[PDB]
């Protein structure tokens, strides 16, 4: 996490003050360069991490849309299943009644 | 998108610089604390997108489990439909049975 603007002014003027030593000059200079490379490394991590969950979410739905499709497969087999019992029932009732015909 | 360190570089040497004019000085220290803002600006833009992201991301998975959830009800349904015509193709089965013994 980067210094907050008000912070990164404070450590500015320090840097650009000549009444303060030249020892503290330099380390405020360091916290400067130092807090700066700090934010660049935390925008390259963020834009990384941005694109790694956007890759990864994006994965993940395609995991449960194949999900899915496996489930309307299923669905799909269970048609099959109950088209054949179907087709069989109906003829069974043909049959029960040219029999209850034929004997009554 | 922030400076590349070796750029920020430049611009604080310029901005050190006793040599080069006051105007200059003046100009390199307005573009350190504007780039410094812009990084901050981007930190608090991808620390938000990326939250945004991770909620987007979890609610739309959330939309998928609930889409299969209807799906899982729709599929137990056609159970208790395939059973219904099940248990009549069976009680019709013993039925043609009887009428084939009793009538052969
Ligand atoms: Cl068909
Ligand atoms: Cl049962
Ligand atoms: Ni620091
Ligand atoms: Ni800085
Ligand atoms: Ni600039
Ligand atoms: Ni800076």
């Amino acid at each position: 996490m980067p210094l907050k603007p008000e912070e990164h002014e404070d450590i500015l003027n320090k840097l650009l003050d000549p009444e303060l030593a030249q020892s503290e000059r330099t380390e405020a200079l360091q916290q400067l360069r130092v807090n700066y490379g700090s934010c660049v490394s935390e925008y390259n991590d963020l834009t990384k991490s941005l694109a790694r969950e956007r890759d990864t979410s994006r994965r993940l739905l395609a995991e449960k849309e194949r999900e899915m499709a496996e489930m309307r497969a299923r669905m799909q087999q269970q048609l099959d299943e109950y088209q054949e019992l179907l087709d069989i029932k109906l003829a069974l009732d043909m049959e029960i009644h040219a029999y209850r015909k034929l004997l009554e």
